[PDB]
């Protein structure tokens, strides 16, 4: 089961991220996280060491922990760039974030949904859109506005994803059900949709299960601004839920077992 | 031992069955209290009897401490309607907390969010209204919004409010165990469910959930679902009701703990002295 | 979903219960298998019937792949014996595999090491055997034992052994979830239990499980107890087969998987196959 | 719920030790764990960082991970002696461990059972007993031996347990059941005893529950002898097992408050 815990205190000496479960094979390194992490600062110098559980700049399938010298978003943001390189590499799975709403401004829905190539113009993005009509608005509203205290919708698509990933039982254990706790648990969250949600099109998950279309998972948002950056958090945590469902379901010793047992169920 | 819960049943086998366990003992509970909540289950608008055995774990009308299993005479809601209805005697007696689930949409006909919240002592009227409303103005245009479609296809948004939690359950720590986390995993593990908010989310107010822990408001729950010939949702928020109070039920006995209904009520006398 | 199990029921209320979840569709089993499973809980030297429904996850003698709760008519032993007897039918229709139940020693006495260990097929003649053993020189001196002493006072070592266990269930880690650590916690959750053995531990050959893991040798768990007139000890070790027999079960499933029987047995030919 | 998580490779930069759910107020040092690093060497230079959890000496109720500098047995040995902390501070609950056999030869039954006062004695003889007579015998039996091969039988002991720690619920989750499982799970462990055991003066655990008693483990063990080291590394998954189900029986959020409540249960 992929296990993961988080340490660290706002102005100590280090944070330490450690994850478990992962199979041997994945294409990991300190350059990567330190990546993801300046991402997290991004909206209108990290150091980091792989500790355990690589070698050649692979994974082992011991645990893998993580020390980032430095409330704290770091560690997780950490945990989901490995997240992101294991769903890459054993399922091509990939994952998008953007800012659907801010202070009250919607971005346009007719609009292309975002895709992983747009995601230079997304980091570029001051507010995290491709909506650039949006964007101007967005902006002319934080400065009218403290900046930080401003809500938004934030979304996370996952591309790639296989149908059959969760369970048919009602219960929490749902796909659906994980995500919509895996964000909930951010602070300053207030509300989760799977699709449409409320505007209720199913948003890649249909009666517990991933359906094989794109998952769409929409979170609301209410404590310069802190939007763009939740955005990011949240994109973490999807990644981790969809790692350790997609692991569950389809987890092998070492990434290439992986691949392969995705192939057998793909091709029956 | 965490409050825990199974189903099991298939909907047309001879019985369905329903297992809590952890509960304390001392809860006052009868397969009439069960039978009752499991009719509220059927209430809803259309346009064209339940048997009840306590296995295991109850003697004297009191739970003994020991697993409660529960055969329902007969995908169905029942079971987990069962289950909610031990977690709401429970809640009572043990903490004072009281639940009440009405429908605010349905249909995209809103209900007026102006109007005072529903409390407990709506039960009565919550059931006799077709809709579960109590907005008259707006069952009417409900009722009149199902007419002019096959019922069970529409959706809608229903609410769970939770009066008398007191502050401090759930956690800081940014995860899955904190209380609205929870919640919204309960809601969003219901069939057709595909939303949730705890206060006025989407539109905000903290829905009395603060930084992962119960602040002593009352809690708001609201879920969005989209799926004789009636509509499914005023059952969906009596489904939603009986997940949101096992929710509460287990991460109430976590934090007040006890063996018995009255130490677990000693306990939270003695937490609320400080 | 692991393998997962629940017992209720109380020494003198209608009836127990027993559920488990995470069995694969199509296990063949039968409220027969049950009865019959149950009735040897009952055998033990002495010097002074069984209702059963299948009230979920079974429809046309198979499991369904949902929750199976059983009702048994009436501490008590018979609801994990009938969930062994479930995880019999399972362990031998998926894998082929099979386990047995002896007493080594009893009061003080030992039987004899060198004679053969007892095979699935010396059922029979262990179920004849008023202390459970195949050494009819030591079982006379047991019975002088018991004679001499009250009955269920009496201690002893009982033995569970698993034919045909695939190589690589359990875990290197050294933790919690290796094989030989979670048959430990099986036995020593058994009241009366006081210590317990893989192999010829504390003597010593393996007894089937190095690093953490199955070797494909018969596993070999001992077990040391010590609490008309009879003695516990043969009926303990019935129950000890019960409780290793749903260990077994629950590490097969993970490590083998499935959602039917025939495709769990599949993912085994297939792993072996390399 | 007290949990930990260990990691490291037996030839890499580092160890990396975490636990979480202890509470705040538990006096812990780094020259404490590298002092219990130093009794696993013992048998016939440890650097230890406290990277999270800690803040003037004290837990601050946060994770606290280990980063230990070097099969390893560092990182469970460091958690048991965070354990050892805990445990005598909050409860006045203390272990003792020492070998009861080695290669066939039996120490004296009936001899007194050392006590958390003997621990310098049993650091200083080479084979970690008190019975002088059989500690030369084993010496002898080590030498007429390659020394790691050879088996044995350990015992660890805990002092000032209160009784009601467990349940009478007949399942894994009872006392003397989490207690086998622990040493169990321990490389070359074969078998475990509560008190006299096959023996068989209860050992301490009586239906499931702790009963006021001193409580003794033993553990069967057969593979410059290992068998000391492994009575150590048994009495850190015993503290950690102990800590664990004492925590939830009577845990606060920090020390003074659990204290607090094992006065109060105890006054009733
Ligand atoms: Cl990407
Ligand atoms: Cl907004
Ligand atoms: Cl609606
Ligand atoms: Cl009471
Ligand atoms: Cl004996
Ligand atoms: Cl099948
Ligand atoms: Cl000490
Ligand atoms: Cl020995």
């Amino acid at each position: 089961m992929l296990r993961w815990q988080t340490a660290g205190e706002s102005h100590g000496e280090a944070l330490v991220a450690m994850i478990e479960g992962l199979p041997a094979g994945v294409r990991i390194s300190t350059d990567d996280i330190v990546s993801a992490l300046a991402r997290r600062r991004l909206g209108y110098q990290d150091k980091v060491r792989l500790l355990t559980g690589v070698r050649h700049g692979l994974t082992l399938g011991s645990p893998v922990a993580i020390e980032i010298a430095n409330r704290e978003t770091a560690s997780r943001v950490a945990l989901g760039e490995v997240a992101k390189q294991f769903l890459d590499q054993a399922f091509g799975i990939r994952t998008v974030a953007h800012v659907v709403a801010l202070g009250g401004v919607q971005t346009n829905p007719d609009l292309p949904l975002p895709t992983p190539d747009d995601l230079e113009a997304l980091d570029a993005s001051p507010v995290r859109t491709l909506d650039k009509e949006a964007e101007v608005r967005i902006i002319e509203r934080i400065n009218e506005a403290a900046a930080d205290t401003l809500g938004g919708v934030i979304e996370v698509l996952a591309y790639g994803v296989p149908a059959g990933i969760g369970t048919y039982v009602e219960s929490d254990r749902r796909l659906d059900a994980a995500l919509a706790s895996a964000i909930m648990g951010i602070q300053a969250f207030k509300g989760v949709e799977i699709g449409d949600g409320f505007l209720a099109r199913a948003g890649g998950i249909e009666g517990g299960m991933s359906n094989g279309q794109v998952i769409r998972v929409r979170g609301a948002m209410k404590p310069s601004t802190a939007v763009p950056a939740a955005s990011v958090v949240a994109e973490a945590m999807v990644r981790l839920t969809l790692a350790k469902y997609a692991l569950d379901k389809f987890g092998g010793d070492s990434v290439a077992e992986t691949r392969r047992n995705l192939e057998s169920y793909l091709a029956s």
